[PDB]
């Protein structure tokens, strides 16, 4: 249960947004924020991002820093440009296009806007464009802000540490743990460069036009300079090896950092997705996600 119309009106009013109530539309796809789309009495349309829990707004500090960087240096895609930003409300103008898919909590999966039964080649190609562009923003510009910046070995040690931490808290199935460790311990599989990543790339953030060309990305709380591989994970989860291959190919061809074992490395990172599920469980405190994490970790 989240905020209702009258509550949203009051939050918006406190922030000098005076909404036309009949235009208010709720979008509940986000685990961290309630989203509202609404037009104000000035005829101006808004996205209103309303935090669901105490842990949410503290994670937006880096987000704003990352958006400043991406809005300044990105040329071929849009990102939110926040107009209002307080501990109670973030607001910005809606990006062009529509999300390639959006989570429906009644089924626990996506309602797709693209033909999931035959994904357009332009979607992989253009996501490749967007990611290579993003990942090329100079790391020194991120270091001058409070963003996390990993060298390539720091990215590896960060993964080692995060795994150790989840094992200590939850346990980890022995076979899963051995798989993780064999990946960590295989020098040849790791990237030798890092870049600025989005960190939570998925269909629900990937804005597309009528041709399934990606034109924008929302939700930048996980941006940092680290292993670029994270931004390929959803393509593997949703579209399998073939979809991962298509995205890698496009990224490589347009100038993105590539190394010989990139695909295999990404697949291992996917096998380590339970680390991320566990971390969400701990950060959010949501009991169902603790259960999910234990299942995912094969405890
Ligand atoms: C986008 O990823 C998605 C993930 O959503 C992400 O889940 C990560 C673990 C979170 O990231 C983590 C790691 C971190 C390092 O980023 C950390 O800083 C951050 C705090 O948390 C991250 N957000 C918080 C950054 C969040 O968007 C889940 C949540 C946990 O997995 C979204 C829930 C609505 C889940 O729907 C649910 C309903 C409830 C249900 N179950 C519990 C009863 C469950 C199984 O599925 C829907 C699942 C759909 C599955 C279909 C496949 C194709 O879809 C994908 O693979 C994408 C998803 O996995
Ligand atoms: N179409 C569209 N949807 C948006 C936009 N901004 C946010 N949303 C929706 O609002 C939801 C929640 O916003 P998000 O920043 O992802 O929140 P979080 O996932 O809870 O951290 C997203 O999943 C989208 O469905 C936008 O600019 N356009
Ligand atoms: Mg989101
Ligand atoms: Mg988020």
């Amino acid at each position: 249960m989240s905020k209702d119309i009258k509550q949203v009106i009051e939050i918006a009013k406190k922030h000098n947004l005076f909404l036309k109530e009949e235009t208010i539309q709720f979008n509940e796809s986000g685990l961290d924020f309630q989203a509202v789309f609404a037009q104000d009495n000035n005829g101006i349309d808004w996205v209103l991002r309303l935090p669901r829990r105490e842990d949410v707004m503290p994670r937006t500090k880096v987000e704003k820093q990352a958006l400043d960087l991406v809005n300044k240096y990105a040329i071929s895609f849009q990102a939110p440009n926040w107009i209002i930003y307080t501990e109670e409300l973030i607001a910005y103008k809606k990006l062009d296009g529509v999300p390639a898919g959006t989570i429906d909590h009644n089924i626990g999966n996506y309602i797709w806007e693209i033909d999931i039964n035959n994904v357009p080649e332009l979607f992989h190609k253009s996501l490749g464009r967007v990611l290579a562009e993003l990942h090329s923003i100079p790391s020194n510009k991120a270091a001058a802000l409070d963003l996390v910046v990993h060298t390539p070995e720091e990215a590896r040690m960060s993964m080692k540490q995060r795994m150790d931490a989840v094992r200590a808290k939850f346990g980890v199935g022995e076979n899963l743990w051995n798989r993780w460790q064999a990946w960590l311990n295989d020098d040849d599989m790791w990237p030798k460069k890092t870049g600025l990543i989005h960190g939570d790339v998925h269909a629900g953030h990937t804005m597309i036009d009528k041709d399934a060309n990606v034109t924008g990305l929302i939700d930048w709380t996980e941006a940092k300079v680290t292993d670029v591989s994270h931004d390929f994970i959803f393509n593997y989860r949703a579209f399998g090896e073939e979809g991962l291959e298509a995205l890698i190919l496009a990224y490589k061809e347009i100038g993105g950092y590539y190394w010989p074992k990139m695909k295999e490395h990404i697949i291992e990172l996917n096998a380590a997705y339970p680390v991320s599920i566990a971390e969400f469980a701990l950060v959010s405190g949501i009991e169902e996600y603790e259960q999910m994490a234990k299942e995912a970790l094969e405890v």
